[PDB]
């Protein structure tokens, strides 16, 4: 096994080389009000980290729609790291406007536990997700061989901000859930005199005294976040492949 | 603060309690030729990890076709997890077929990294996909307040039994990369001989010596794949709270 | 092969969650100058355990009236505990109203020395009787297979406040000890001087220099104690199980 | 804290001296297929364990009914143990027909943790109820100011043999428990397929199919066991003081 | 082996409970300007232990007139001490007036090596000769089977004594030595010209100038001492178990 | 602050320096069937020790008599040994018959713990007597400043052979025990079966079962114990420094 | 400071990953008979390292004729290595024939001691030269600031080469020493008698009998150095940023 | 199985004895604004140290330009140091002007790894380039049998010192660097801003956003580098050895 940060903890305080110059984490986007993902790939120069960054590049809008920053990660350099990026843009038509830490030493990699035993010397394709009080929500860890599904990291970000904004719950599949479709779920009552107040209430649609739920986003919020699963489920209009 | 097994590792020797009785993991389903998805919740009779067990119910048979089979863990007991099953089924018409690990000292939790700081005494919401040797081949941590993306989780375990095949890594975005759209990568050359080789054999589409593909998954594979992402994008047609 | 609290000892400091909310022990009740017992069980949703609390529900008052509180403890979370609570008032009728403690990680468990070898996972049926200055005064450890005899926890409760308000010490199976049946025990002299003078003295009946003992205890004292005891030796005029 | 051995637990291998010779614990009992009760007291010539002692050989026969022997332990030694039961003997008119124990160096004491903070040179009163396989069964831990119910110790044995011999749990407050009186509980299901397999059986009477039970107790066994408790709850005829 | 407090070192400052109540030691006597002899034996209620304390009783004045005070010592408890005096007084017409230690954790007897290799449980009889300034000035270890000879314990305290007041050392079987006889030793010098200076002066008899004498010691010393060893040697006129 | 040899332990294993030669300890006496007295002295030409060599050669027939020998110790070299016991023949007129071990690094010193706080370089008075088996029987230490009651080691010897061959305890200041004169305890009994069998016997006089002895001593036995003390006791006919 | 391996020891024992594929070394190269230089680089798409890397490859075949393998090293991966290999093929006209070690997590690097204090992830300009046994025979610390001189490491192996052909060691500035110019020294005597004979031998020149010399190297071994050295002093007719 | 010094460290604070006295190490240097060159040599009257310490006399002057002093080290004491130079001056007609460190016990030696495996008893052939500063700017390690280039030790502290005041890289084999001869690098951009920036602002002859370079040395700096290489590659005029 190894060692990682948790869900609830503070992202590591660590200063980190990127191809937009020296950063500290997370101080740095706490201090903008963003949240950030930060991933990590193998190696530059590899395809499916090429294709993972163009749809990271394709998407960094709808991010910036949430207050979202991108920052990259591999064990390469500063200097492969920009002329990688100049072949995406050259050979793809791409830019990819967000920095890649440089990690030559796995520093970096040791302390978010990127090194699995799928490899010694090269990251896995973490994704961790930290919120702009520098909190780590959520964490992710793909395979070598496997693609992230970046429409499902969107979706992860908006439904984390629409729960700690309307203090609620999302259900499985939101906001697609088989039972209770765009609602956000009341957190539980922890005492039997909150149960009770609550079987009494009438304030909201009920399975039970622990299973309570209403519908308090707004179709902004609901739509959006069915925009990015559509697009995931949706045939490309063009393969970028035949213009390059 | 937490330790993790990592991707490329055995899956941890254990004997566990479930509902179903006790199993050796992964043995019991390495014996089976079965891939197996082991997945968290905080604890039985709470409204979000409901959603999850219906929705795995849901797409139980889809697990099944591909030869995987789903067990849960939460840290409560095994009358507990019975009666919540049958809270299910009668109060949502959803009968849960998989077993649920009973870890009430939180013995497996400890192992696995599922207790994160969000919560020192309930697991997160942890997911392992081990395959049909019992290897680790992706993991995902989500937490108490978002449910998963089950159709996330199909996507993974197909897409890696098609590159395990097919001999392939898996693009971005799988089946819809916006480069390369179904195609599936050609692990790059790790040579200079080899690199020289494969672009003056032309054997296959290429953007450089290192970014190859070809089109090699049946049109019943990437439908498949493409199913499950569109199920994911889809309303459902009607909510199971009506139905109650 | 497992550590315990003492006699004599302060009963352990330690924040704990329960279905009524957050307490601290033994603060929660020493600031009422309350008593408490607390007693564990196996899990929520067991048989032998279900028989007890319905016999700590209806011994409720008889706790009342010496100012002791009842708290429970099992390794099940809350929402098992408000649950399990609701099926005994639905199927059996009788309403718990004291708190259980949810110990999902054996904290508590550990502390008390409540896991034994009959299961690494889950409380033997332990019974700690705690005074008003937060001090352990009794200890008892049922097993898995064998409910308590909840009429002997009251006449162990009595009879302490009978010792410490009397300043005696309490014979074999009072307040019905065959050789001086309701009589209590002065302590026996530590010295010769004390010896001979309390043999000079005359005040007490005596068998010996250390064996003198009176009858302080009021009518009513006794009386409450005996009632205790022909409650254990009595069938119950109307099972329960008959009206469900 | 102290240190015990648990319910569980095979009896801790020793051999021991007592005013009846050398005897090796557990075999010298499990050899003639009985059970004992190790019970322990704070010093020789002390009231409240004259009184125990005398309500043990009271009992001694309804012990022997039962194939239980019974065994004494306190830090005093051999000679002491021997004055102490003829002083009982003569000035009570009850002869103690059972072993007691001389621990001097409190070596036994430490190893059954029967020292507590009420004294860090006397035994409080401990019970040690052990199997003929040699398992400790029960243990209860009273204090210096307060004699057991020996009642309830015959109870625990009597109630401990029915449950081994009739593959049942015993109710609260058995025989007179308040829901099923001298009903047995049917150890639950620890399965979905049993707990299906126990409610389509209509075999036993049930409130869920975690709470079956029958009645397969001898009416001798059930009358046995009331008669322990109404011996309890019963003002003696005549005071063994009287005739002194 | 095992550990001892050494002559010239001041007793271990203790706490002891004793039949006469708490004491602390050496500064109970010292503060009282005493001696005193701490005295161990195995058990209460053993012959060899009782002709001893018989002994010391008949003694006790001759003790207290050098202003000495006994106290004994065993594993005993203090109830089992006050009823062996008791049979001591009714059975052979002797009264015990010093106070015995309970140690029934071996505590004392740990501190003062008198746990040796004849018994792990009781103590050998171990004699502790200590002066007014809390000081160990001899020890003697007797066996289990061996009694020992209490006019030898009056002889070395008389002998220390008169040594300590006289500024002398005491010869062989002072005071009836075979060389000088009453005589007492004039330490030797320490130094070329102190033996020069002493084996000129002609105030002593001598036999070389590290061997010198006088005769100090009145006669009423001396007969004191020697009234010690005339009752070792002499036949009771009338023994005690004749007249009981 | 020292260890010491424990009474029941083997006499310590080790090759000694004397002026008779280099000898084996305990081996060379065990060979031989004989007990040996070991006793130690601070220095050579030292007074004290002088009257206790010339005590123990006046006393060596009384010792050859009882098949014990004696062997001297201190930590002065063996050319001082010689010197010495040529002075005490030339200038006193008694030849020293037995060795002296000489322990120039205190190397036997320390293992038996003969180095006491009153000198950190010398000896202090150490005795052991160690039976025909080299299991040490008893242990004195007295200080610089008194020597020993050499009649008192010969009575120790004595007293302890005939208790071995008789199978008896030696009650206090035996041949002259107040209660029971020259009279030899019976081994108490062990068990209540023991203690009433022997009552009912008749065998022994008896005070309790505890208490029984006989006279199985013959006449000589006891006047030649009683010889040592009548020695101890008497005025010396003419000191040995009038005729040197 | 850090940890070096030394001149005289055997190369580590490692496998290392190259942009040729994996070799052991020293093995791969003693197997062969070859010499080995490894030099490490900071980074790839570095200006310094890329000049060097083309004074390398122009100096190639003077390497290949000494039996001289070179291989290089930096922090960046095997995909980073060939597009900078490339780039230098495509942009300078320079092929790089030799392999390139791959060492992201800095394992070689700590091994051979390349990361110094002015950076803590990328290795300063480090020469290791290791002979035809596996065994290191010189090395070199530049900076990140400074370029090698190829010229001197071309002199060096050399050198080496005909000392160990001819058991000779190298005057300062060979083959142009200001002392002995192209002479070789013959290895010191090591003893009188050597030193002697030497001298009288009149077999060599001589400035003493520890300084001797003579001129066995052949005219082509003598001009291959010289050749070195006049081309590291002559400017390039054409720049090669001319031909760009 | 060596530790060093590190390039970008302070040179160790060291007090070193030479033939010149006792000075501190770096602070004598930095005081005066000096760069310093120490190297080793592994013993005195030895033939290629001596063929060294000629090069670096006839050198001095260059080094005295540059503001470099030199200094010595061998495990040699300083009587033999200054019997060594007068034989150098005497038959070679060369004065040492530099002082040598004596390293006796090889303090200096191991502080700097200075003892490789070719000998545990002397030095190799060490070279530490310090700045004014007191840094170490670079580190050679040459073997027993080769003799140092000292041309290259001039050229390194030109060069460096050349980067330091102009702020360059310089490339390899400067100033004949086969790609931009004399010229030397800007250091390469660290952002993808800086990279831009710097390629349209035309400032500078580029062959890439990291390869830049210009000609700011002096044509005096440019040919004194290149004199120290001619000189290295000419054939000396007339050798010292004729004129003794």
């Amino acid at each position: 096994p190894g060692s990682i940060p948790l869900i609830g903890e503070r992202f590591p305080e660590m200063e980190v080389t990127t191809d937009h110059g020296v950063i500290k984490l997370p101080d740095h986007y706490v201090s903008q009000g963003k949240w950030f993902v930060l991933f990590s790939h193998p190696a530059d120069f590899t395809p499916v980290s090429t294709t993972e960054f163009v749809s990271f590049a394709r998407r960094y809008e709808d991010f910036q729609r949430l207050g979202v920053d991108l920052i990259g990660l591999s064990v390469d350099s500063v200097c492969s790291h920009i002329k990688w990026k100049e072949w995406i843009e050259r050979h793809i038509g791409v830019r990819i406007p967000f920095p890649i830490i440089a990690d030559p030493q796995g520093t970096v990699a040791r302390r978010l536990g990127l090194l699995h035993a799928e490899s010694a010397t090269h990251t896995v394709r973490g994704v961790f997700i930290v919120d702009a009080r520098g909190v780590i929500r959520t964490m992710l860890y793909y395979p070598m061989e496997l693609g992230r599904l970046v429409d499902e990291i969107l979706r992860i970000v908006k439904a984390l901000k629409l729960g700690d904004s309307l203090k609620r719950a999302v259900p499985a599949d939101w906001p697609n859930n088989e039972i209770i479709g765009e609602g956000l779920i009341v957190p539980p009552p922890t005492t039997e005199d909150q149960a009770r107040a609550r079987m009494e209430s009438g304030q909201y649609r009920s399975l039970d005294w622990w299973f309570s739920w209403d519908t308090p986003a707004s179709r902004d919020d609901v739509e959006e976040a069915r925009r990015y699963l559509r697009r995931a489920a949706e045939k490309p209009a063009k393969l970028l492949y035949e213009e390059a």
